[PDB]
């Protein structure tokens, strides 16, 4: 019904616009409540514990569920932080399965998208060295997220910027210019100037 | 249901752990995809136009829907921003219906919780004055969101914070260290210090 609905919003009859506007709110709040109803069920910590499952499939659906939550609002992020995901995720940064590595990267990018304190919980979980090492990485998939992540962290305060520098970003970042990839080339400039 | 699954997560049987991990993923991804199928059905632009409805009901339902979407990830926020919500939301800042005013404060607050470019979009469409004026409002509910809203903007990069001070925050925020309520004395400190 969604696409009809997006038209009843552009309608002249006020019972039409109202009707459709309510349905849109119902759709939007039902979805948000399914999501909140998972955070509130107490799963996050058990999920976080499954990040170190011996079974790599279990590991991956768990990391997927987490990174999904961590893609939400500043409080879904907090619940993910509060359940102690940051260390586990940072650990997963040094993984052989480049799919697990790349998913953990993306979650950490999202968690570092929020407020300066959350960027700091990330910095405290010791992501920085792990994230600086992945700049050298040969796989451009990763190099790119790795760089996004540090750029997100470059966007925090004086003492986030200082820890990025303090962990070795300046050189690597600097020598990324000479990378064939044009979007990478660019993204480094942006990261450097934030830092200064 | 959610509680039986959260136990399954803590189980020993790996069939159990994984079966539940996928139900959680499935709930999370289904919840995210209803929200998404509303943004991608293009309702945001039309819900934004309904923010100037002369029908109070329509207006509040539209504003309710939008602030839900604005409660999500940096990209929901972007979608809301891209659909031209901010002009309307700032305009709603100068509303007499304190119910609309408070809801529009909460939208702006969520929007201001995203990346530093999103805060700047808030600042640019001129939330700041409207926001600083609400600092004298008698309604302690309103005072708190206006304050939070600014506190989120004060949590941005450096150039963000010079507009907060440049808006008047500093002075008004500073006389807010002697308000009957403790939460407001306290929360002004945070805001004031963030900047300082």
């Amino acid at each position: 019904e969604l696409p009809q609905m997006t038209q009843q919003l552009n309608s002249d009859d006020m019972q039409e616009q109202l009707s459709a506007t309510r349905k849109f709110s119902q759709i939007l709040s039902d979805g948000n409540e399914q999501i909140q109803a998972v955070i509130d069920a107490g799963a996050l910590p058990a999920l976080v514990q499954l990040l170190s499952s011996p079974n790599e499939q279990i590991l991956q659906e768990a990391l997927w569920a987490l990174s999904n939550i961590a893609s939400g609002g500043n409080e879904q992020i907090q619940a993910v932080i509060d359940a102690g995901a940051l260390p586990a995720l940072v650990q997963l940064l040094s993984s052989p399965n480049e799919q697990i590595l790349q998913e953990a990267l993306w979650a950490l990018s999202n968690i570092a998208s929020g407020g300066n304190e959350q960027i700091q919980a990330v910095i405290d979980a010791g992501a920085l060295p792990a994230l600086v090492q992945l700049l050298s990485s040969p796989n451009e998939q990763i190099l790119q997220e790795a760089l996004w992540a540090l750029s997100n962290i470059a966007s925090g305060g004086n003492e986030q910027k200082q820890a990025v520098k303090e962990a070795g970003a300046l050189e690597k970042l600097e020598q990324l210019q000479s990378h064939e990839n044009e979007k990478i080339q660019k993204e480094a400039q942006e990261a450097l100037e934030k830092l200064q």
